[PDB]
C-alpha cells in the first residue's frame, strides 16, 4: 500500500529503490532518468570503452 511517487518530479517512478540503513529497508521511489543520475554520481566501478584503442 502507500502509493508514492518520484520523490523528485511529480511523475510516475518506474525505479524502486531500496537502500538499507541500519537494517532499516529505505523504500525511495525515482523515474529511471532520476536513477541514472543517481548511478552516474557514484561514478562507474568498471566500464571500458576504446578511446584511442582499435
Ligand atoms: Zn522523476
Amino acid at each position: 500500500m502507500a502509493r508514492k511517487q518520484c520523490q523528485v518530479c511529480g511523475q510516475p517512478a518506474t525505479v524502486r529503490v531500496e537502500a538499507n540503513l541500519n537494517g532499516r529497508h529505505s523504500t525511495m521511489l525515482l523515474c529511471d532518468d532520476h536513477y541514472r543520475q543517481l548511478v552516474r554520481q557514484q561514478k562507474r566501478t568498471v566500464w571500458s570503452h576504446p578511446q584511442f584503442e582499435k
